[PDB]
């Protein structure tokens, strides 16, 4: 249902943070205007990068070995990986379990927006800010 929209999406600015977080290349394909939430939602759909993000901010956050770096487009493997990231978010960092996104939502790429928010909060952590990376906008105000 690709309908004409007006304004900046939360997935556009997100791309940046990722690059700075040492997870995506400065010349990645997600940085291209032609790109869309999907593109950025695909590179993670596997769940191989997500784990890295945390491993970048904090040390010993997620064991690369525990995750299938090479899922080879595997549903069973993929779904598993994603979960690993969701766990490390409460094991390594210790965030809420309700905020987290639904593994499926990401896999099937149903509601990506839900995943983007999950990161908006993490940034708050004393591990994400420490780096000094453009943190998320603090406040109830929408925008």
């Amino acid at each position: 249902g690709s309908s004409g929209s007006s304004g900046m999406e939360p997935w556009k600015q997100c791309a940046q943070w990722l690059i700075h977080c040492k997870v995506l290349p400065t010349n990645h394909r997600v940085t291209w205007d032609s790109a869309q939430v999907f593109d950025l939602a695909q590179t993670l759909r596997d769940g191989v990068l997500l784990c890295q993000l945390l491993n970048n901010l904090r040390a010993h956050s997620i064991n690369l070995k525990e995750i299938n770096l090479r899922p080879q487009m595997s549903q069973f493997l993929c779904l598993k990986n994603i979960r690993t990231f969701l766990t490390a978010c409460c094991e390594t960092f210790g965030m809420r379990k309700s905020e987290l996104f639904e593994a499926f939502d990401l896999f099937d790429v149903r509601d990506f927006g839900k995943v983007i928010e999950t990161l908006s909060r993490l940034s708050r952590t004393p591990i994400a800010l420490a780096t000094g990376i453009r943190p998320f906008p603090s406040g109830p105000s929408s925008g």
